[PDB]
């Protein structure tokens, strides 16, 4: 909803996210998935650069993307790390929701 929020729910400084702490807390309450980029968070706010209206871009560049995915018990997850262009709502020169990985 804004950069502040993005950087919480979807910038990660390590890439191996502890899945079953982080997501347990109130901001991902234990939902099937969620998308983590391993970067300080400049690169990433530099993918919306110019960007005014609300428009969904596909980075340029490839960034590491740490995934963290419902096993079959609840709020337990296996943690996948890839390497891929997302797609992210730019709006105002900064991301403010996560779209998706490799495609808008």
């Amino acid at each position: 909803q804004d950069w502040l929020t993005f950087q919480k729910k979807h910038i990660t400084n390590t890439r191996d996210v502890d899945c079953d702490n982080i997501m347990s807390t109130n901001l991902f309450h234990c939902k099937d998935k969620n998308t983590f980029i391993y970067s300080r968070p400049e690169p990433v706010k530099a993918i919306c650069k110019g960007i005014i209206a609300s428009k969904n871009v596909l980075t340029t560049s490839e960034f590491y993307l740490s995934d963290c995915n419902v096993t079959s018990r609840p709020c337990k997850y296996k943690l996948k790390k890839s390497t891929n262009k997302f797609c992210v709502t730019c709006e105002n020169q900064a991301p403010v929701h996560f779209v998706g990985v490799g495609s808008c």
